[PDB]
């Protein structure tokens, strides 16, 4: 149960992240994922299927999705009973998680999504996609499960992808595998676009900050400090969990 405090929270940063992206790129979340895509949606039945490997994540769902103009529900029964009801009551595409995987499974084409990888490559299109850009210089901060994904995508898009990992074994086989550059964040070189995927805060630091730039982070708590992003009039797109589920639900389409 989502007090109601939770409840318009969600839809407070859904509309608040839209007309960020819409500010950044021209398009809305929606727009963003049909064109990264390629889908559209008829109000497909998502079931949401709770599971105790639970607070408000499947309640959280349910109202993302509606944002989303998706005909949702959340089962009654958890975990395996909970998936049979959704299956049985006409769900098209299963939305489930556990602590390690968070899943979109469309039924009727077979197409499976990931969250992790799904939230790195619409965060990272929505950066790739500034309009007042003026350079292809791409700093990204975090080549985890989201991240790398992320880079990859802004490499097969033909960017010039810098990139850092506090991770050393991690930044090494980023950087052989998808030709991005090591960063160093002692150098002082300053990116107008910035996509950032890590749990830890103040990772970006001040000397690669310019005037507007824009930071594309799913990562929480937030990459700088309110003090930084005011100073430097950064351009924010930072979203709980809404845009990543948009993107598993249109790449499943
Ligand atoms: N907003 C959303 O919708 C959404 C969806 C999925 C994940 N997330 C969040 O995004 C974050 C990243 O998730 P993940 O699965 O990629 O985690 P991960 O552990 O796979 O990757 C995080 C990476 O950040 C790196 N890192 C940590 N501190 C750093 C620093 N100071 N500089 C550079 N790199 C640093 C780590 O070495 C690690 O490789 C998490 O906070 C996760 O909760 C958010
Ligand atoms: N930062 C958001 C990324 C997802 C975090 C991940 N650790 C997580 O909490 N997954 C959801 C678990 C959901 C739980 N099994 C439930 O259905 O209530
Ligand atoms: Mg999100
Ligand atoms: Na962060």
């Amino acid at each position: 149960l989502l007090t109601p405090d939770d409840l318009i929270n969600i839809n407070m940063q859904l509309q608040k992240a839209d007309s960020a992206v819409q500010e950044v790129t021209g398009l809305d979340i929606k727009g963003i994922c049909k064109a990264l895509y390629g889908t559209f949606s008829s109000s497909e039945k998502v079931g949401i299927v709770p599971v105790t490997s639970i607070g408000n994540f499947s309640a959280s769902l349910h109202a993302i999705t509606q944002y989303f103009g998706f005909d949702s529900f959340v089962t009654d029964m958890p975990d395996v009973s909970g998936y049979y009801e959704a299956v049985q009551n006409g769900a098209e595409i299963i939305l489930m998680a556990d602590d390690r995987t968070f899943l979109a499974h469309n039924l009727k084409n077979g197409k499976m999504a990931n969250n992790q990888p799904c939230t790195g490559i619409i965060y990272a299109e929505i950066a790739s996609r500034y309009l007042k850009a003026d350079s292809k210089d791409v700093l990204v901060v975090g080549l985890g499960k989201v991240g790398f994904p992320g880079a990859e995508h802004l490499v097969q898009k033909d960017f010039r992808v810098y990139g850092y990992d506090a991770d050393e074994t991690l930044l090494e086989r980023a950087t052989s595998n998808l030709g991005i550059i090591p960063f160093d964040p002692a150098n002082p070189k300053k990116f107008s676009i910035i996509f950032e995927a890590t749990p830890c805060a103040n990772t970006i630091p001040e000397a690669v900050l310019s005037e507007n730039c824009v930071l594309s982070t799913p990562g929480i708590p937030c990459a700088i400090s309110e003090e930084l992003r005011d100073k430097y009039e950064v351009q924010l797109i930072a979203e709980p969990l809404g845009i990543g589920t948009a993107s598993m639900l249109y790449s499943v389409l």
